[PDB]
């Protein structure tokens, strides 16, 4: 959600900047429910004054020994009066929070300009892709040269856009995500957390996958035993439930930033993507990822930004990957982001870079949502968020895999993750 | 599922092994079906006989000039009885396979017969539970002071039975994990697996979720774009994804037996445990275990059962936890088991063990279900077998309460020190 304050104030500037997001914001709905809301409010505070003067009559009238039959009506009527301003204000107040939550958050003011992938910028590269002297091999023909990337095998337990990886391939993946999490919780600052992968609807608006992306999730039933309280969904990355941990909470200043860190399975349902990455490890409904987040007072979190996205090339750096550093144009950007780096890694099979990482500062748009806020040294305000990959597991080992190969097949393991492998040199 | 041949042949005396594990097979009920089966095969070869006969009197009928329209009404009548008889021969067949979905495993002939959990057999311990000189801590009091196992905040983000670890806590549950894969890959012989946490319908059938145990799973909701092809299952243990993986197959001997390990979450409703292990790590929605599964010829299964039971006991004796390895009697063993040991470690605050590991050989059981063959020739049915080796968030709790100091900080088991960056204690 943004600032009211901001909607109330300035709505006509805040419509201009969603409209480079291609978000048009229905600048006069929202004044016109704001304007019953105000007469709504004040209509509610006279009739409480009015009530309660009117109940302090009666008890002089009773105490004088009046008749108190006509002051007695006139409160049961302001009662029923107040019972229906106080309905519609609860209703008109829940129009206006549905609208705030379909609201994307607004773009930093560096932020280029642009309506789609084609349109964001590139700011740094790292390393130089590999010039090979063979026919290279995608991961999939690699992994099934191993035995250790089976899809159908997938498709036999599941269904399409899962993986059963195998054997040395399966110590690798693993490996990467050991590594990960060792390098950000030893050399990086960050805190290691085990979550839930299921959540509750709370931590879903909390993040901003509700409203309006129910679709991209994958929801449990209910348990019969928790009826009401079980309407779950899985979670499509660890920044749901980490960013959700300090929900609700107030929390002193001199004790951020909290800086978290947890390797989970990541579940999405792919929508909208038919025919769109249908080859190996890209696209899959669940896949592993080391997720960075990080909650800072507001004056740090553009520097916050920065740091984690090193965070997320060092680990890109030793492992000897090239890639490039992309800034997100307005109109390419998630829901929540007012700023986004992603982190785009060469694979030698595909002649292109593919995205390994989204780094994003959320400015303090999920806060607003959960209510976490920060003291100072006592006035409360509204914490930022940022959030990270550092990395996605499963485009680590593709990108391990196709840069490493070597023209018989086997694939050299990165010097990094040896000790991690118990010192294998090769898979084959 | 059983072999149907003892079901449809002997009957009672498959009946007389179930009762010993407290399950009444309905004779009677299944008897009258299979003897419909088998009437109604019968009528179907009458009619196919007649419906011939009266096709092959046409031909003749037809060269020699002769009305051929009664006749052919006649074939056309018989086919609509053939038709009716191969639908209600369908719709038995279905309904008979129904039933032998809901039945047991036999157990095998060594285990005990016992009632319930009250006469299962102690059949060795190790170690011995340590004798403490300050007054024991469980591992939620231990994890609220090392603000490391935070259940309110999983309440928040999820709701009851969930937890959030967090620091060396944390740290030490991916360690164990780690530990306990490494011992598996690199001295049992297992070979590494990452799979599916979401299932379909026909691998919970294959490991026997299906049909009757649906209500110890969470489901998810069929996806708008794969709307008959996503009802699936979070997976409540990494045996169903990792048997799997045979379905279907006929496999050389020469390559038995095959041995899988996977590190995964684990799903489970929890259903009808009302106040049973409320506080704490023991019972959850969500927990991580490392699975073993091995797939073995017929007559190597109960000595693979041993040498499983014998991996898991090794990461308990590595990391210095006392246990006792008990039988299941007849009464208080899974659906699809013929013979299990449960492996239970000392919890100390709780003065008791408790169960950190289900070994189980499940026979031919599940290898019928998937259809799961191999070949010396003829074919038969493999083995499977299963086992914790271990229950991660159980090892926690077990870790966590055993290697206590008297000021909180947690002693962290030699073995998994390699795993932690070298940290000698929680704390
Ligand atoms: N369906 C998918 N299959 C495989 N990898 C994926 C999939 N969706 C995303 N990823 C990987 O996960 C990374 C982060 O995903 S993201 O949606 O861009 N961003 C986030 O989830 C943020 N929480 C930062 O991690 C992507 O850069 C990509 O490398
Ligand atoms: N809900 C739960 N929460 C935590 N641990 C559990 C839960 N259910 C089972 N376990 C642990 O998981 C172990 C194996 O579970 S089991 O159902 O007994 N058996 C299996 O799942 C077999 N596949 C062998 O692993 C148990 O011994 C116990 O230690």
């Amino acid at each position: 959600m943004l600032d009211p304050n901001l909607l109330r104030n300035e709505p006509d500037a805040v419509a201009e900047k969603l409209a480079r997001r291609g978000f048009k914001l229905d600048v006069d709905k929202l004044g016109a429910l704001e304007e019953r809301r105000k007469v709504l409010q004040v209509k509610t505070e006279n009739l409480q004054a009015e009530r309660n003067s009117r109940s302090k009559s009666i008890g002089q009238a009773k105490a004088r020994g009046e008749d108190i039959e006509p002051l007695r009506l006139e409160v049961n009527k302001l009662g029923e009066e107040l019972d229906a301003a106080k309905a519609e204000l609860d209703a008109l107040q829940a129009e206006i929070r549905d609208i705030a939550l379909t609201i994307p958050n607004l773009p930093a003011d560096e932020v280029p300009v642009g309506k789609d992938e084609n349109d964001n910028v590139e700011v740094s590269r790292w390393g130089t892709p590999r010039e090979f002297d063979f026919e290279v091999r995608d991961h999939v023909t690699l992994g099934e040269m191993h035995s250790g990337l089976d899809f159908a095998a997938a498709v036999k337990l599941t269904g399409s856009r899962f993986v059963v990886m195998k054997g040395q391939i399966a110590r690798m993946h693993r490996a990467l995500s050991q590594f990960m999490l060792d390098l950000h919780t030893e050399q990086h600052g960050y805190s290691e957390n085990y979550v839930p992968y299921l959540v509750n609807q709370d931590t879903l608006y909390g993040t901003g996958q509700l409203p309006k992306f129910a679709g991209d999730l994958f929801h449990t039933r209910p348990l019969e035993e928790e009826a009401d309280t079980s309407n779950y969904a899985l979670i499509p990355t660890a920044e749901v439930p980490l960013t959700n941990l300090v929900r609700g909470e107030i929390i002193d200043e001199d004790d951020l930033p909290i800086k978290m860190t947890a390797h989970t399975p990541c579940f999405r349902s792919e929508a909208g993507s038919y025919g769109r990455d249908t080859r190996g490890l890209i696209r899959m409904h669940q896949f592993d990822k080391v997720e960075m987040v990080q909650i800072v007072r507001p004056e740090d979190s553009m520097a916050a930004l920065e740091e984690m996205t090193g965070h997320a090339e060092k680990v890109l750096q030793l492992l000897g990957l090239p890639y490039r550093k992309i800034i997100l144009c307005t109109g390419d950007m998630g829901f929540g982001a007012c700023k986004t780096y992603d982190l785009e890694v060469w694979i030698p099979a595909q002649n292109t870079y593919r995205e390994i990482s989204s780094c994003s500062n959320v400015w303090d748009f999920q806060a607003r949502r959960m209510q976490a806020r920060c003291r100072s040294k006592k006035k409360t305000r509204l914490v930022h968020t940022l959030n990270g990959s550092g990395l996605a597991v499963g485009r680590t080992l593709v990108a391990v895999m196709e840069n490493y190969q070597q023209a018989d097949g086997r694939i050299e393991v990165p010097e990094v993750l040896r000790p991690y492998m118990n010192g294998l040199e090769y898979i084959g």
